[PDB]
């Protein structure tokens, strides 16, 4: 029921999105001992590229339509659910490190246990969002018949769709906890305000990525509860939402690297150069 | 319908937290020339009074049940409400954050009044939006489904009515995200001032108490309300006393530290008055 053309525009994207992550986990990875990428925590930003990467799995699992299709579901929004946690906690641990280490001063492992229990919170959720009601599809048909005390109408409907009994209370447990994270990551960046570079200072990039963050899982809400007659759009907006915010969020991360080694290493090359001319 | 001992512990503490608003507000205005009262913003703490007025006033007509049989409107101007007075106790905490941290980092009240005045107009337009495209109905609709499984088929018949809006989730979803957006900044500017002043003019404890009651009590009203309809007492407590803790705990984090001030600047005025005396 999904156009071929859009699935190949969306792939393609998802696709370039990728590989823009795999160059950036290389970039990181082989430049790990620089100055510029060292100060940037080369450790903290593999988790942020391998949520990246989960996110961007996600997306791709959105398209695929008729095949069990709770398994499928559950699979992607929970992959979705891990790759935003593990995407947003390092970025709060890079900024709380920074907070602290200003006021009056922390080791990799000491985040990493943070984050942890960031993860271990949504794994937690998800895990008795799973027993307690799994996502079951139904196919319903009924005949409601509507009396507003004024009017009466008849409508008969048969509709299909893939929910849990208690939907609405998993989502606002999901939402409420991940929303308190973000007011805490706003405090974190408007705490670090102005204390170092970009490239360091993680606080530009935590608040687009919020605000990013709530725009689309509004918009994607409220697409997928009513726009469910939309296959097609609501294929191409929740992948686009995904992709902008991810690919947003990594590029605020990692373009300022990328522009001060090439500056720093500009500046090795004329000191060489300098000293080859003599 | 309502259980009248429930109803009045209700009202008992509601009218508890509208005196303790107005014991505020005699105190900014009566002390509006006073030196603590006066680095503090009064012009601004009487429009956060305000709105908490409204938000203890929306309480009240939550427990109003099974009498206006003109249910639609009451509905309508209990929420609104809820959010007109939101905006408006939320409003001057964050043009007051934002003054102090403009002033501390260089290179008014009207302004910071203009501000809130933008961010009530959002509230406004949405809300007539909401009224105007897509009122609450009362509907009472009675209808058999026959749920079928990939191997499993059953029966229900269900008859019910509720009061709520065609396409509410979108409009839930506009002004949950509109007022998150606005928090998100709020923390952001508390995040700026963290470390500026005294909590009498620094606000950043109060906004993270706020924002993160809010977005609690927000939370679970929503779901109790959605999934809770069949326990008309439950959900009533429930959402008068979110209102009721939100309104009462962030008005004491605004006005307490400037009581306790003004009590210390007393008795040193009274103090050395007395030490003049002696001389
Ligand atoms: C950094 C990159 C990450 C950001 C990407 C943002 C994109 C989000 C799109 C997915 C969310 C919409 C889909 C909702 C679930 C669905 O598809 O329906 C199946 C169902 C709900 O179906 P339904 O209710 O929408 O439709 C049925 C309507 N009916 C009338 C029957 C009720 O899912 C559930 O039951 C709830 C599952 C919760 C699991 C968590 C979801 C994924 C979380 C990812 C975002 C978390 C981080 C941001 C939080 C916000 C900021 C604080
Ligand atoms: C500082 C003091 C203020 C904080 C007080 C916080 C308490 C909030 C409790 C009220 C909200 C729950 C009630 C929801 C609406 C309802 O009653 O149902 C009728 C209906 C929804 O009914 P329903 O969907 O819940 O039940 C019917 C279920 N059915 C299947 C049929 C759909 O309301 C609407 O249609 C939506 C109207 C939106 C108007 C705005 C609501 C009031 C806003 C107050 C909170 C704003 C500030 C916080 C925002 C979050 C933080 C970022």
């Amino acid at each position: 029921s999904l156009s071929p053309v859009l699935l190949g525009i969306v792939w393609t994207f998802l696709s370039c999105g990728l590989l823009l992550i795999l160059f950036f986990l290389a970039f990181t990875i082989h430049c790990r001992k620089n100055r510029i990428v060292k100060m940037s925590s080369p450790n903290l930003n593999i988790v942020t590229l391998l949520g990246s990467c989960l996110t961007y799995s996600s997306a791709y699992l959105f398209g695929i339509q008729d095949v069990s299709m709770e398994t499928l579901i559950q699979t992607r929004l929970s992959m979705l659910c891990i790759g935003t946690s593990l995407v947003f906690g390092p970025i709060l641990g890079k900024s709380w490190r920074l907070y602290k280490v200003f006021t009056q001063r922390i080791k990799d492992l000491q985040l990493l246990g943070l984050v942890a229990a960031l993860l271990m919170a949504d794994v937690i959720l998800l895990m008795t969002w799973v027993l307690t009601d799994p996502i079951q599809c139904l196919q319903i048909l009924s005949v409601s018949m509507t009396v507003t005390g004024k009017d009466v109408s008849c409508t008969s409907t048969s509709t299909h769709f893939c929910a849990s009994r208690y939907s609405d209370v998993w989502i606002a447990l999901i939402w409420g906890c991940k929303g308190l994270l973000l007011l805490y990551g706003a405090y974190l960046a408007g705490l670090t305000g102005h204390v170092s570079s970009p490239p360091v200072n993680q606080s530009l990039t935590i608040m687009v990525g919020v605000n990013l963050l709530v725009l689309a899982a509004g918009l994607l809400f409220v697409v997928t509860r009513y726009l469910h007659s939309w296959p097609n759009l609501v294929f191409g907006l929740t992948s686009g939402g995904i992709f902008v915010c991810t690919t947003t969020i990594n590029c605020f991360i990692f373009i300022p690297q990328l522009k001060q080694w090439k500056a720093f290493e500009e500046e090795n090359q004329t000191i060489r150069r300098m000293a080859k001319y003599f």
